[PDB]
DNA sequence: GTCGGA
C-alpha cells in the first residue's frame, strides 16, 4: 500500500463521482500521467468542503511534530476511528484518492517481485484516505494516509494488507462533512471492494525507481525475465 | 498517539 499508479485525466475519475454542479475543480484535459507515485510526493487528493468536491495536491506521509519516526502512508481500518492519532482525522479529515491501481511487492526469497493489482471490472480505484485538514495549505508533514485493510482471497498471496477501496458510491459518502466518524466506519465497512474484484500481475522491476513514470510501469511481464 | 522499495 505503498506505491500506485494515478495516470489517466481528472474527467475519467470525476465522473465516476459527481457531475460538474457539485465540483469546485476547473477542467483540465491533461492526463496527471504518473504510473508511480510515491510517498512523500504531493498526489492529486479528493476531498469535501463548502458542499463541493475540491481536488488539492496533498502531501503523502503525517508526521505530527510530536511524531520522531519517518511519516506514516498507511492507516489501519482496524483501530484507525478509535487512535489517538488518527481519531480527529477520521472524523474531520477523511478524503479519496483515485487511481489506476496499485502496486504490492511479492518477497520470492531474498528478492522482491512488483505486482500492479487493479480491477477486474475496469474502473478506476477510489482509495480511503484520511489526512490533515486544511488540505490546501500545501503542508510538507501533515498530509494524508491510505487507510489499510487485511488482505483477503488470493491477494494474501502477495502481501498481508492492501488498501481500502471504496465504490463509487461509498467514496462520495465517505467525503461528506455531514457524516459522523460512526457513520463513516459503517461505510468503510458497507463499502469496501472484496478481493476478488481485483485482478494483477507482475510488471518489471523498473518501478522500484521512482524517477520513472510511464505507461509501460503497469505492463504484465514475465517474472524469468527479472 | 505506528506502519512500499529503487
Amino acid at each position: 500500500c505503498g506505491r500506485f499508479a494515478q495516470s489517466q485525466t481528472r474527467e475519467d475519475y470525476l465522473a465516476l463521482l459527481a457531475e460538474d454542479i457539485e465540483r469546485d475543480i476547473p477542467y483540465d484535459p491533461e492526463p496527471i500521467g504518473r504510473y508511480n507515485v510515491a510517498p512523500g510526493t504531493k498526489v492529486l487528493l479528493l476531498s469535501e468542503r463548502d458542499e463541493h468536491l475540491h481536488l488539492d495536491p496533498v502531501f503523502w506521509g503525517y508526521a505530527p511534530g510530536w511524531w520522531d519516526k519517518p511519516p506514516l502512508i498507511n492507516a489501519r481500518v482496524e483501530t484507525a476511528a478509535t487512535s489517538r492519532m488518527f481519531k480527529p482525522l477520521w472524523q474531520h479529515g477523511r478524503a479519496i484518492c483515485f487511481a489506476d491501481g496499485w502496486f504490492e511487492w511479492k518477497k520470492e526469497g531474498d528478492k522482491k517481485q512488483p505486482f500492479f493489482i487493479y480491477r477486474a471490472d475496469g474502473q478506476p480505484i477510489f482509495m480511503a484516505a484520511i489526512g490533515s485538514t486544511p488540505f490546501e495549505r500545501g503542508d510538507e508533514a501533515e498530509g494524508f494516509l491510505i487507510v489499510t485493510a487485511a488482505a483477503d482471497q488470493g491477494l494474501v498471496d502477495i502481501h498481508d494488507r492492501r488498501p481500502l477501496v471504496l465504490s463509487p458510491e461509498a467514496a462520495r459518502e465517505w467525503m461528506r462533512q455531514e457524516i459522523s466518524g460512526k457513520e463513516a466506519s459503517e461505510i468503510a465497512a458497507s463499502g469496501c471492494v472484496p478481493a476478488n474484484q481485483f485482478s494483477w500481475h507482475p510488471v518489471s522491476r523498473a518501478v522500484g525507481n521512482v524517477k520513472n513514470q510511464g505507461a509501460e510501469l503497469i505492463q504484465p511481464v514475465l517474472e524469468v525475465l527479472f
